[PDB]
């Protein structure tokens, strides 16, 4: 009868999670508030390692138009795939996206994108009173992102569109389903008329990459904008929501910066604690049982599909000590935070590389404080990847 997902938009984890982990089961019932979808729901780092690393869960079966789904409507623009990471692999594109992608792209983009993070906050230094970080730090940080590694030099109208529509597409509520459904389709048409555009302009972005390889016929406009599509919905949100929710982290845990300052070695150690502690989405991976499966005793049945909240497996105590603590080089086992097995995120380098600039530039300049309390923060309801409404901060 328990209802998904918790509703906990802000940084406090529902406390379900930690109920659900200790009961007697490894996989518990829950309902999808969005569809009326039953779903399975694993919390425990053990079982999800054994679910995430079992190909017979599949999660381009989960991802199918009419799966059993934890989301109210369905994450693609009417009549078009919408399974755009599989097309472009299926296409024999990994070569490429490992390219625009991998340590090489990392290479290429570390210089500006640290240079960027330290004029922004050196901009904001010189200034006398407060300001946002989320609006004067993360976005600019975030839109740079997505226009020089991902999309092409976007305007602010087109990155604000863009914006608009994976704010509202990526959503479990505060919107109606039918707007939902309009997001997916003007992000789809953004792409249809402007992709060829931004893949031909000067750079080394993933999408002219991808609109430039040989295909065994060349990519369609259609297949192009699936994949401006998927660059977007994977990467601005949980950019921007991830920045802005390690920011609220390390502002939180003044001690942890100060050890930063001191000791700049460590702060590869505090990234990846950042993304263990730092609560990212509200729902859950997911993936398709494609026969009768069994996971630690309890039999899953072809065709019902199994979440996996990666907030809830980074915060298992079975697997952290004191996991509620934000502890850098903490020693334990692999985080979650850019999921686990064939699927694990594949802008994790990219993300990472923003991550540390934006770590490494708060660690120079200690004294920087939040402006209000943490319990005024206002955050975005309803989002996929939670979000403030604005960071208040000042030195
Ligand atoms: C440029 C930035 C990013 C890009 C281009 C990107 C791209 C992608 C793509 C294309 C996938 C789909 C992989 C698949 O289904 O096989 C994915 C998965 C994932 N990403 Fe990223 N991502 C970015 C940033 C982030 C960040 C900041 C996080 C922070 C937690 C993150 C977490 C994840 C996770 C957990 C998955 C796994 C989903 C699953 O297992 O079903 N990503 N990413
Ligand atoms: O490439 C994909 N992977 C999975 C997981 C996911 C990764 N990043 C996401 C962002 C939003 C929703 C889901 C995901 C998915 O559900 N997908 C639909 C939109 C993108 C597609
Ligand atoms: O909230 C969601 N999370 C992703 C998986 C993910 C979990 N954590 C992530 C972090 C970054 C990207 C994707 C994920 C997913 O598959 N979804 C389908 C509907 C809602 C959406
Ligand atoms: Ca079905
Ligand atoms: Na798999």
């Amino acid at each position: 009868t328990l209802t998904y997902p918790f509703h906990d938009w802000s940084q406090e984890l529902s406390p379900r999670y930690a109920q659900l982990r200790a009961s007697d089961a490894p996989v518990c019932p829950v309902v999808s508030e969005g569809t009326g979808d039953p779903l399975w729901l694993v919390t425990r780092y053990a079982t999800a390692v054994k679910l995430l690393e079992d190909s017979r869960f599949s999660s381009e079966a989960a991802q199918a138009s009419g799966a059993p789904r934890q989301e109210p409507v369905e994450l693609r623009a009417p009549g078009t795939r919408g399974d755009a990471i599989a097309m472009l692999r299926e296409a024999g594109l990994r070569s490429v996206l490992a390219d625009g992608l991998g340590p090489r792209a990392v290479r290429r983009h570390q210089g500006w994108i640290n240079d960027l993070a330290e004029t922004l906050m050196s901009e904001l230094a010189s200034r006398e009173g407060t300001f946002d970080l989320a609006a004067d730090f993360v976005e600019p940080l975030s839109s740079a992102l997505v226009s020089r590694t991902l999309l092409g030099e976007l305007s602010a109208d087109e990155r604000d569109l863009l914006a608009h529509c994976a704010d509202t597409g990526l959503r479990f509520c505060g919107v109606t389903h039918e707007e939902q459904v309009h997001a997916f389709t003007q992000m789809h048409e953004f792409f249809l008329e402007h992709a060829r555009r931004l893949a031909g302009t000067p750079g080394e972005h993933l999408l002219k990459l991808i609109a430039e390889a040989p295909v065994d016929g060349p990519l369609s406009d259609e297949a192009l904008a699936e994949a401006g599509s998927l660059l977007v919905v994977a990467g601005f949100p949980t950019s921007s929501g991830f920045l802005c929710g390690a920011l609220l982290t390390l502002l939180r845990h003044p001690d942890a910066v100060q050890e930063l300052h001191a000791h700049p070695e460590r702060v590869p150690s505090a990234v990846e604690e950042l993304l263990r502690y730092t609560p990212l989405s509200t729902g859950s991976v997911k993936r398709m049982a494609t026969e009768d499966l069994e996971i630690d005793g309890v039999r899953i049945k072809a065709g019902e599909v199994v979440m996996v909240s990666l907030e809830a497996v980074n915060h298992d105590p079975d697997a952290f000590e004191d996991p509620d603590v934000f502890r850098p080089g903490r020693e334990g086992p692999m985080h979650f935070g850019f999921g686990r097995g064939r699927h694990f995120c594949p802008g994790n380098r990219l993300a990472r590389c923003v991550i540390e600039a934006t770590v490494r530039a708060v660690a120079r300049r200690p004294g920087l404080r939040l402006a209000v309390a943490p319990e005024e923060i206002s955050w975005h309801e309803g989002l996929f990847f939670r979000r403030p409404r604005a960071i208040p901060a000042t030195w």
